[PDB]
């Protein structure tokens, strides 16, 4: 009855169908493009309990998929592609690179990333595209720095991300994640030292990882790494921009920070619909998922869960903490999301603290949101200050 994908189409809240579903339907059975049956998983519980259970599979042989050409270049040794058990023996080879001890470690050149950014943005003028000229530019600078891509690339790789990451989209989108893997596959053919991608490409001369687990993670860290990030700093100014008592407390206690950044993590919310299909027959909650049925989490829906938040809907930094489903659970569980947290609140902070007066330059009616896109977001943010 229900399509599937449903198209967000408001940046500050999902979809109005999430609230039913939760209420009503949580286990709803929708259809995709060719009438393939899905099963939409709406509360926070169920999200959770499905996507540890061991049933639940992100193969993409049998994932629910959007169009006849969504599969192609489909890649095979990615942590977004792998269950266990070789899951957890690839994803423990990148975990050093993701920990706290680590991510510490990098918050100083975030912090010198950020501060040279917005030295030039205030230096040159009173106005900008905060996603293009100050997001985009910090989040690619980190991931480059990271794994050391070329920055001077970046040009060509964000837009091919963009293209790429578009699960639904036509030839064009296709055609870009071709060529996004044909430029990491060059970038490893040179190596052929420094940064995580020296780091895999040595492994791989080491007995320890084949060509394909280091393509396939080297595409999917490039590009999770900064379209994430650039856009959850964009959509999180945009909704500082929206409460100005919140905008001042954080400004007087920044202490307040951390906090902020998983209410933000949890309201936008900007990672949904995540895929699975079931290798098994599943009850839950008076119905029965069959083996090779799909799943979609709407992780969106779960972060507003009235079992779990009050006042779901309400963006609020003081609410009690509560955990929330921004980054998945299971396995798959971001594992980027230490490095996420503290680049949201380097570029918050320093926001705050260097642009005290920033104003939104057009109505919100009139952004252009990333409907399509696995990463929600908008294609531009002007503001002045
Ligand atoms: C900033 C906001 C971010 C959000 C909201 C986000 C959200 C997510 C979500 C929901 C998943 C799970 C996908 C699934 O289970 O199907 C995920 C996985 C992933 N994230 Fe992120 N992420 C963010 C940032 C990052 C960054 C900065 C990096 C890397 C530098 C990154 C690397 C990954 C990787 C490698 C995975 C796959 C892990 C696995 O399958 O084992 N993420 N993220
Ligand atoms: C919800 C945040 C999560 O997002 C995804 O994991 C999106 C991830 O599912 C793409 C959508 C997916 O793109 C689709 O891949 C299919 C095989 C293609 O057939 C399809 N066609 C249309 C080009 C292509 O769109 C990826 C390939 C599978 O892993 C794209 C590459 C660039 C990639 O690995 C991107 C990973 C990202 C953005 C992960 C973040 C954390």
């Amino acid at each position: 009855s229900i399509a599937w994908p449903v198209a967000r189409t408001c940046p500050f809240s999902p979809p109005e169908q999430y609230a039913a579903l939760r209420a009503e339907e949580p286990i709803a059975r929708a259809e995709l493009w060719d009438g393939a049956p899905v099963w939409l998983i709406s509360r926070q519980d169920h999200v959770r309990a499905l996507l540890a259970d061991p049933r639940v599979s992100i193969h993409p042989a049998k994932l629910p998929r959007l169009s006849p050409s969504d599969g192609e270049a489909e890649a095979s040794r990615s942590l977004l592609t792998l269950d266990p058990p070789d899951h957890g023996a690839l994803r423990g080879h990148f975990i050093p690179e993701f920990g706290l001890r680590r991510v510490r470690e990098l918050r100083p050149s975030v912090e010198q990333i950020v501060t040279g950014l917005l030295d030039d943005l205030t230096a040159r003028g009173d106005e900008a595209d905060l996603l293009a000229d100050f997001a985009l530019p910090m989040a690619t600078q980190v991931i480059c720095r990271l794994l050391d891509i070329p920055y001077e690339d970046r040009d060509y790789f964000q837009e091919r991300t963009e293209q790429a990451t578009r699960p639904a989209a036509g030839e064009e989108a296709l055609e870009a994640l071709l060529e996004l893997r044909d430029y990491l596959d060059r970038l490893i053919s040179g190596k052929t030292g420094d940064g995580m991608l020296g780091s895999m490409v040595a492994q791989a001369r080491g007995g320890g990882l084949s060509h394909a687990d280091v393509l396939d993670n080297a595409v999917l860290l490039l590009a999770a790494g900064h379209e994430t990030t650039a856009s959850m700093v964009t959509m999180s100014v945009l909704v500082l921009l929206q409460h100005p008592t919140a905008w001042r407390e954080l400004t007087v206690n920044p202490g307040l920070l951390p906090g902020a950044v998983d209410e933000l993590l949890r309201y936008l919310s900007i990672a949904d619909g995540l895929r699975r299909s079931a290798t098994a027959d599943i009850e839950i909650d008076g119905h029965t998922i069959r083996a090779g049925d799909g799943l979609v989490f709407l992780l969106a829906a779960a972060n507003r869960d009235e079992a779990v938040f009050s006042e779901p809907e309400a963006f609020d930094i003081h609410r009690s903490a509560r955990r929330h489903v921004a980054f998945g659970y299971g396995p798959h569980q971001c594992l980027g999301q230490n490095l996420a947290r503290m680049e949201l609140e380097v570029a918050l902070g320093a926001v705050l603290e260097r642009l005290p007066a920033l104003r939104p330059t057009t109505d919100v009616a009139g952004l252009r949101l990333k409907s399509d896109s696995a990463v929600f977001g908008v294609y531009e943010l002007p503001v002045a200050w």
